[PDB]
């Protein structure tokens, strides 16, 4: 019924271990790049009453399982199928 | 009080997309390795009143967050502060 999809990505300011192992990784291997950042996304369907229900229950899945907030920029996308 | 150490790594013939990445891009770079894999580890310091409780905790908090035991292998250790 639903198609969701999460992406994560850390907080501008936060300390990135993979963004910063490709980045001087590419650097030695000849490769020139800057702001380098990685994103995390999460997508599944899921059988529902509402697109209400999907919403505050994906909200739950993000607050609890999905990524930390705290240190997390998280996007919700609800695409009914 | 309690110093608990959990590793994780994936059962035989699973695969291991990781693992295997990285054995194809060390080829690539002309080194010659075999049989690559990875593991996971978790440490953590946790108050208890016994040895027994956090045992029968840990074993919670691998079953329902820190692995899939159907496809992970794991490793508890305990160790008294």
């Amino acid at each position: 019924k639903f198609m969701v999809e999460v992406r994560i990505r850390l907080k501008k300011g936060m300390l990135n271990p993979e963004a910063a192992t490709i980045e001087r990784a590419l650097a030695l291997l000849g490769y020139e790049v800057e702001d380098t950042d990685t994103t995390d996304v999460i997508t599944f369907t899921m059988d529902e009453d509402s697109l209400e229900a999907v919403e505050r229950e994906v909200e739950d899945m993000c607050q609890r399982l999905l990524c930390n907030p705290v240190i997390h920029d998280y996007d919700v996308s609800i695409n009914e199928m």
